[PDB]
């Protein structure tokens, strides 16, 4: 069920920004432009 995942979960998907990085404890993956490998919903 973990689709999309190759666009930045912070990002929305018209807007289609590709995730360079990803959020280690929830894998959920991120743009840089949002945040720097760690997502804000964690920790
Ligand atoms: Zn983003
Ligand atoms: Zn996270």
């Amino acid at each position: 069920v973990m689709k999309k995942r190759t666009y930045c979960t912070y990002c929305p998907s018209k807007i289609r920004r590709k995730a360079n990085a990803s959020c280690k404890k929830c894998k959920k993956v991120i743009c840089r432009e949002h945040n720097i490998d760690m997502c804000q919903s964690c920790f």
